[PDB]
């Protein structure tokens, strides 16, 4: 048995993050399980993101890639904030938490921040975790990227 | 004995905060003692908040709620934070600890951020952690509700 | 053997962070060794701080003290959210560790946030722990002070 607690859970979840925030791109979508789905919903008060599987977010990363390839200084400077998390379930080794958020980001001379809550399912069964899904709610929707949630 | 310790009292920090982001009042109501006390004093430089006991809390849930029943899209989102979490004292099953916090929230295009200290004793006798006492420094104090605390 | 883990080292962070927040400067320099080395690198796209012992920030401390000392209400509030903490090496007793920041200050009427990453190496041989290296990254760098951070 994989013995698997919060703090192994929030290890991953710093890990995660940084690699966004770091700009290790690569490195960041291995955290990822090549069916990772990916969802962050709109409100209806039709998805903000949707992916079926990893394709999807590793055609974005290119797309970011490309993007930066010509882009100048200033960069943008990203800090995520992973709080309250909560573990929810655990099937075998794949581990469901959830957690509220909170990315600031600066570029030049704007600093702008998006909040909310994640939920994450996690498979622990490899040597190295994985997201297996992950589902984003953005709190100040009224743009945003992968690198801010 | 009940063994307690600091990530037993974070998950329920988080639990509590999440039943106000999740507009889930009864059940945040039960995380706190009939006989709680909850004080949000002000800046002398008189309260901002103070009951004696739950009732208090009860009654301004019922505004709350009343407020809520004819309200209309945006509603406001919060997003609770709690960051820094220090063990103080135990006396018995009763556990004492500090924290500081950040609650983020969003209506319609502007977003508000509060931010500050608390103090909780919190009774771990029963089966539920119950709130005995809960001490709140509003450190930007220049409105402000119960769920954005 | 000292064993250390995380939650003793977020326990010295969380009071490291509030002896600054609760204007307590005499028992914060205590969290520093004689001889720590503190370096808030500037961004070259030359420091924004750079002491090579702990004199330079004793006598930083002693010029906040004076400042103060002549200052009337409003005072600035701050409140440090130490986020996303990862250990990263341990030699002996000294134990390296990145995290995350945001430091929200208020004064009168207006709230500033700053933002970044941190590493420190703390010395836990003593009967206190002992700060002996920090390097502070701030994101968010277009005044602040060693409260602020």
């Amino acid at each position: 048995m994989k013995t698997i607690d919060l703090a192994d859970i929030q290890a991953f979840l710093y890990r995660e993050s940084r690699l966004l925030d770091d700009k290790a791109w690569d490195a960041w979508l291995d955290c990822y399980r090549a069916d990772a789905v990916f969802w962050m919903p709109s409100w209806d008060d039709i998805s903000l993101i949707y992916y079926p599987n990893r394709q999807g977010l590793e055609d974005r990363v290119f797309r970011i890639k490309t993007e930066r390839s010509s882009a100048t200084v200033p960069d943008t400077r990203t800090s995520h904030n992973i709080a309250n998390v909560e573990r929810e379930s655990a099937d075998g080794d794949v581990h469901t938490v959830r957690f509220n958020w909170h990315t600031l980001s600066y570029r030049y001379k704007t600093v702008s921040s998006y909040f909310g809550m994640s939920r994450y399912a996690i498979d622990f069964s490899g040597d190295a975790p994985k997201i297996v899904s992950k589902y984003v709610v953005l709190k100040n929707d009224y743009l945003i990227d992968i690198y801010h949630i």
